[PDB]
Order: structure tokens, then sequence, then C-alpha cells
């Protein structure tokens, strides 16, 4: 549900071999040292690996110590490294990562806006303003990617472009 | 399997007439005098002895444990001086000869994809990747051949295959 899998994170590549144990201990240890621990003790309670598949997932304390775990993704662990991500059956809330996306050209409609924006990846919702009498564009529309991550891709990718005689305006909606 | 290895090792120059139960007691003692277990009990699990050319694998219950027992390569057993060697199909970096294959047709199942690779030689670990909702393949597999000389061979073989409609990518998954 809405609020499940808060306190768990994917990790992959892990190293070959690797103890749940020795998993534990480093990743509390970089919590320590990086300065992400927002309370005496060890954020890392478990870690479960799946040998043959090479990923392991890490159960922490807290839902806070588990967002700042996030920016470990990368991390070098015994020459490996980790591919740190959120659960799949993880989602943040509704509308927490809406896209604001202005300056569009009048005569386009809702599949040819959302061409533009699919390029970076699938969309969990869109809409493009409409005059509801006339039923034609307002020039501007909304809208949200799957991945969360991709959002700061497309405001990278499309703010500021270039579009017909107008500049593209891309930023979150709150 | 690649572990297997690093559990091993050679002995040489072993006297005339040695039991595998006498050099089992002798290396299991040498570890407990040395203060080298991690744990009580024996390290040394099994002794295989070639009486003929005078050497024999030693098995133990650890990695951590076999490492320790390299420290008495030139240890003095009757009256003479043991080889201590690494087995030659010991892996210093474990996994360094996984392989990634990738641009698998999707409707392969396992045997179906072993049945590829195993051209070039056994395997001691393979898996393909499935989709745990639908158990349908992801369309990549991951293995290690027994004989990890074979590993470049299978690449050299297989990368850049056609394969009906797709085309094969084999690499060290790293």
């Amino acid at each position: 549900g809405p609020l499940g899998s808060a306190r768990r994170l994917y990790v992959g590549n892990i190293p070959f071999g690797i103890t749940e144990e020795a998993m534990m201990d480093f990743f509390n240890a970089q919590m320590r040292l990086g300065g992400l621990t927002q309370a005496p003790g060890n954020p890392v309670l478990a870690v479960q690996i799946n040998q043959d598949k090479n990923f392991a997932f890490l159960e922490f304390r807290s839902v806070d110590e588990t967002t700042q775990a996030m920016a470990f993704d990368g991390i070098i662990f015994q020459g490996q490294s980790l591919k740190i991500r959120r659960p799949h059956d993880y989602q943040p809330l509704p509308g927490a990562h809406k896209l604001f996306i202005g300056g569009l050209p009048n005569y386009l409609n809702d599949d040819q806006v959302k061409e533009l924006l699919t390029s970076f990846g699938p969309l969990k919702a869109f809409n493009l303003v409409k005059d509801s009498a006339t039923g034609l564009s307002k020039g501007y529309a909304f809208c949200e990617y799957v991945d969360i991550n991709v959002t700061d891709q497309a405001i990278a990718g499309l703010n500021g472009m270039q579009l017909g005689d107008k500049k593209l305006l891309v930023q979150r909606a709150s």
C-alpha cells in the first residue's frame, strides 16, 4: 500500500561471497562516517542476501535514515560499485513530483505533447489544459513520471528549450 | 565452486607412508596451537593424499582459516619441511569470471539457455533472470564455467551471436 516498504533498500552488484554481517557492518560504518545517521546507534537493523541473484535488501530502523542512504548509490564495496534503489513496491505519495510544462504551441494535441515527455520515461499522470467550451489547448500541461528520478532529467532536458517562437518552461508544479 | 577452491590448500614434500588422518591431526593441532582458528572445533575437514607424487590437498571449513594456514609454508612435519600453496584454480578476486549473457530470446527457458552455454564446457553456476510475478524471462542470465580458462573462449564464441531475432551480448559481469 501507499505507506509500505519505507524502511528498506535494494542493493545490487554486491561483492561475491559477502556475508550479511559484513554488509551490515559496512553500511552502518558508512552511515556514521558520512554523517547520515540521525541518532546514536546503528541505522541498519538487518540485511537479507540473495546469493544466487547477487542482491540484498537492507532494513533500516527509521524512515528518514532509509532516505539518506539513497545517497550511497554507486559506492564502492570490495571493488564493486553498489546499486542502491527503492523497493519496487515503494511509491512516493501522489503528486509528490508533479511537473508544470508551459510555453507549448496551442495547436498540438495531447498525444503530440506527450511524445516530447515520454522520451524521458513512462508517465503515470498527464493532462493538457484545454478551454472547456472550445476544447482548445491553453498551451500548458502537467505530468508525473512513473519513475520519479526521471523528473530532474526531464527538467534538465526540456527547461528553457527553444520550441517554435517560444522558450519552454518545465519545473516542479509545487 | 568458486569459493570451493578458496577452502583448499596444496601440501607438497609429504614424507613417505603418511596417512590422511595423521596429516589432518597435524594441521588441526597447528591451527589450534597458532591461535589461528576462528571458532571452536577443527578447521581441517578432510585430507586427500597422492602417495605416488608425494602431495596432498587439505579442505578447510572456512575461507578465512584457509588463508591463515598459508602461514604454515615451510612447517616441519616428521622432520620434513612442507610446501604450502594455493590451488592453481584459486581465485584471488572471486566472481572475476562470472559472465553476463544478454539479448536472449525471451521464450527460452533455463535448460535451453544452458544448452547454449555448455557447448564450451560444464557450468558450476547459472541463473536466468525472471519476473517473479509472471515467471517470464527478462532476457538475460549469468553463469560461471567450472574451468575458468574456458571463459574467454565462451565470450569469443557467443558474444555477438545472432540468435533468431536477437543478438547476444556476452561479457564478464564484473
